[PDB]
């Protein structure tokens, strides 16, 4: 694999072998009262600041220099230029990778095969803006002349989680918007309990499918159409209540949606990078097209930061490189994303998909097997809740877990004269300080003595209350979670994932495990019909099917 | 530490080093027509069957036998008896561990400090049952004589996630119950956006706090009480709209809750094991006290299964030992929990707390540092959505991830004559089969040839479409997700976590990192008031605070 053969990588590994034991955060901060200034970026977007404080990481100036030299050696900048210039860097599928075109507010030409994509991007954005104005205003009416009160996105994966996470994050911007619902799971619970709360006369369905063939989405869409037509009877009424976000007009027409109700996107829009496209229509309906443009504008700002900033001060590049340090030298399997913001409750889940589906790969560009770690397991829940739960393992377990802590300075709900937000901020700050510092035997002993503990009881309990610390964090602090700032933060992590992929020499933009998934069930689905026991698979698959057939009509 | 000293553990590690190459699932199933029959448990609860199929694990007869011998050598059965007999096995805090007493439907005496706890357990259950009848029937009136339409649980961690996960899982059983809301985060978004949707005349607040001192919960409770008092303008009305779930009568009265409105629990009820106690009041209110009793009964059945079953066919013990095998021989950092059930969308999050807060430890019973791995990072999302996202990494990444796949045979919503649930079952089966089998270069070449790809397209795609497989899974299939079956499944994992803790010789039942977290914010809280620069901490803590002070009245 290219990475293990890279001389900057070998130099990094050799340094780690010799100097690893010098990396003690308490000692590094005590020796350098300017450590924060040396290891932090502040970005002024003109619509809020982003502080990326990476000073609580197990790095020194020499480590950061070697990491930046690795990014140069691995051709990060040349790879970046290929992406932005519309070259087919999705080399397995032979596609461009142009989510950056979707939010290209400058309208600088971006050529695929010598043809500018921006006229087509802007045509779909115009169509979305006109449709959002009509639905939100009440101009667009249901089949009995009522205004739309409820918008239901039907889609899965990349056609589901981005719009869900963004509408959750920007809920305060939704006044005067229809309610938004996300139906994704084939589990009939999902559509059933959603439809039970809706009126067909005032419900608009958005069938979100790049291919328009995904079994979960097409099955959910047929169930919603059956429910709708049971009320409306007239197949003509479907053109007022179903629209499609797709690449395929033929499949859309075959399903029964007027192709005029199709909002188009392109092969070079990956599902997990698609919320910036027509896939974002549920966002624009919920918070208005103006706020959707602000979301694209923030992503565009961070695209420019990524493109023009020297590597050593480049936010997504440095987040990527800290990740490489922890994955490929320390051997950490996981990365925790811990936003101190209830509106961002689906933010970690969104990057669980964006990161793991991108860089969960083992075959390099030359078709050779990697001989090193690739993408980590991404997980997390919002603070402060995690502090009462899994933070126990982060503080006192046997695993090293790099954590990203994120928080807005200004809250959308400054209740009780900002008392809640002050407590939230203090916890955000105090947790990363404790993870870094820990607590020595002597500090814990002196606190137990002050608490009034007996001499044995104290020496019993003492070692259990000792924290080794040295647990590294990034703190990412931003003025306020506005549509623009959310756009910038999402795009920052997209480019972090892109940089890690280039360094690992994998294709961040295909998903052959997900493409396989979509063909796995077809062999077993017909075998589940009838009482007859199944013998066509391995013993376990067969046993599980036969148990399902047995329990199918058990009464409990 | 005890485990690395244990001769059965050393024998297990010896075997791993030498026979690791035997462990090929494709080969194990081809050689053993009875592998499913030999490596699965079928449990008849008399209220549904549970099939625990562990046959797609990297184990043989010899491994399972050596694992059961380790459980005997580490004293699992003696530790189990100490828990159930009310001995103070929470040795750092000096407390019993008696969640099993909360659901002891047999009413067999359990003595703590020589007194039966069961009278007190059953007194609170009678009080809960009496209150739930009054609220749900409409007998219990708000301060303007209206029936309660909305119940708001206020609490964090163990006082939040259990009731939240259970009310989400048992949502079909809440017909005729009030709506339930969970406010947990200090983030003022959480209480603010909840209160905006409530009528104070018909809203009952539940203040859930073991200690009744937790800053998030007490701050949220005060905010709700202020909002309530602004509408009601009568301190007497508080007794109609606020109840407490706590161990601390003093602090409940001091807060202003009528001591008649207090539902008590005890020191030996761990927060992450508390949903079976008074903490479960919001469950009983939502789905009715009868369903809550069924939930306790299911747990009680699994408690008795755990207690009476020989180790080698004991469900929680075998799940625990498969975990030890992957954690302490294979070195897997993580455990994925993947329920194929939308109602279980918070089940992995619940055990993320339950597992990681229990076994995220590095200090043994003797007060010595472990020299081996302990608890894993637990994570997951419901199927089928994961198949479109992070399953890419499970199939083709560089990480080994033991996964538990869970599914009910019978759906709560058999829509389209069972078509959705048939697709869901087919996906659940096909995914674990594909993880085990993978797809060879030869098989992938044949599929591309058959698809009609040019030699150029074929040779470019071929190596990217290969799956090495050999990825182990548990399949846990149960008749139906009823209150009883949910209680059995939650208790099964509770006891898995207990067994792993005893084998590691750690205290599964303290949480000194969570207790530390509750003390951290108080030293930083005062520094945030006024706009003076802060210099009293490390450079990074100082840097972050100063940035917060700069941006907190920036206008964006
Ligand atoms: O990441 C992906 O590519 C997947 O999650 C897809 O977005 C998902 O399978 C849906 O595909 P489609 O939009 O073609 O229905
Ligand atoms: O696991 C724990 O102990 C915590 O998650 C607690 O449940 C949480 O801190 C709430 O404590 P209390 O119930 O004392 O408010």
């Amino acid at each position: 694999a290219a990475l293990t053969r890279d001389p900057q990588f070998q130099k990094l590994q050799q340094w780690y072998r010799e100097h690893r034991s010098e990396l003690n955060l308490r000692r590094l901060f005590d020796a350098n009262k300017d450590r924060f200034n040396h290891f932090s970026l502040t970005l002024n977007t003109n619509h809020g600041h982003i502080l990326v404080d990476y000073s609580k990481n197990l790095v020194t100036e020499d480590v950061m220099r070697m990491l930046v030299d690795l990014a140069k050696s691995r051709g990060v900048e040349a790879a970046r230029e290929r992406m932005f210039n519309g070259e087919k860097i999705n080399y397995t599928e032979g596609r461009a990778v142009l989510h950056v075109a979707l939010r290209n507010r400058s309208n600088t030409p971006i050529l695929v095969d010598g043809k500018d994509v921006m006229p087509e991007v802007n045509k779909v954005l115009d169509k979305m803006k006109s449709f959002c104005q009509r639905v939100r205003s009440g101009d667009w009416k249901g089949y009995t002349g009522k205004t739309i009160t409820d918008v239901i996105n039907i889609g899965i994966g990349g056609s589901d989680l981005g719009p869900l996470m963004v509408t959750e994050a920007l809920k305060p911007y939704s006044s005067g918007g229809p309610r938004v619902w996300y139906v994704s799971n084939i589990d009939g619970t999902h559509i059933a309990k959603t439809l039970a709360q809706l009126n067909p006369e005032s419900s608009l369905f958005i069938i979100a499918s790049k291919t328009f063939t995904t079994q979960e989405t097409i099955t959910n869409a047929e169930t919603a159409k059956e429910w709708f037509l049971q009320a409306a009877k007239d197949p003509s009424a479907v053109a007022k209540h179903f629209v499609a976000l797709s690449t395929n007009t033929t499949k859309v027409k075959e399903f029964g949606i007027d192709p005029q109700n199709m909002f188009e996107f392109w092969d070079w829009v990956g599902g997990r990078y698609s919320l910036w496209s027509a896939i974002g229509l549920s966002i624009a309906l919920h918070v208005g097209f103006d706020n959707f443009e602000q979301l694209l504008s923030g992503a565009h700002w961070m695209d420019q930061h990524f493109r023009t900033t020297p590597l050593e001060k480049n936010a997504p590049v440095l987040l990527a490189l800290l990740g490489i340090w922890y994955i490929n030298c320390f051997g950490c399997e996981t990365h925790a994303m811990l936003p101190y913001d209830q509106y961002l409750h689906r933010f970690a889940a969104y990057f669980q998909q964006g990161d793991m589906e991108s860089n969960g790969k083992y075959i390099t560009k030359s078709g050779t097997r990697v001989d090193h770690q690739t993408g980590p397991i991404v997980w997390g829940e919002p603070g402060t809740n995690g502090q009462h739960a899994f933070y126990q393992l982060i503080h006192q377990g046997t695993k090293m877990i790099p954590c990203d802590f994120l928080i807005p300075v200004q809250t959308q709900h400054p209740i009780r004269k900002g008392l809640h937000h002050k407590i939230l901020l203090a916890n955000f700050l105090a947790q990363t300080e404790a993870l870094m510092r820990g607590k020595s035997t002597e500090e814990a002993r002196k606190e137990l003595q002050a608490a009034g503990k007996s001499p044995e009881d104290l020496e019993r309990l003492l070692p259990h209350k000792v924290f080794e610390g040295n647990r590294p964090t990034n703190s990412i602090v931003f003025t306020k979670l506005t549509p623009f700032m959310l756009g910038a933060l999402v795009a920052m992590y997209e480019h972090k994932i892109f940089v890690q992929g280039i360094i690992w020499d994998i294709n961040s933009f295909d998903q052959w495990g997900v493409e396989l998934g979509k063909q796995l069930a077809k062999k077993i689905e017909p075998e589940l019909d009838g009482s007859a026991q199944v013998t066509s698979h391995d013993a376990s698959t067969n046993g599980l099917i036969n148990f399902i057939k047995q329990q199918r009509e058990a009464r409990v």
